[PDB]
């Protein structure tokens, strides 16, 4: 989950 969101950066 973190990675899925983190992609924004
Ligand atoms: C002990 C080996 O555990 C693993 O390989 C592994 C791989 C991915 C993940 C993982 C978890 C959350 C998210 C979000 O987004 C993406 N990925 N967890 C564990
Ligand atoms: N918001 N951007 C990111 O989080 C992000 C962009 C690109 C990459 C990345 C990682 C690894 C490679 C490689 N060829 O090993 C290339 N680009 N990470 C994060």
């Amino acid at each position: 989950l973190a990675a899925a969101l983190a992609q924004a950066l």
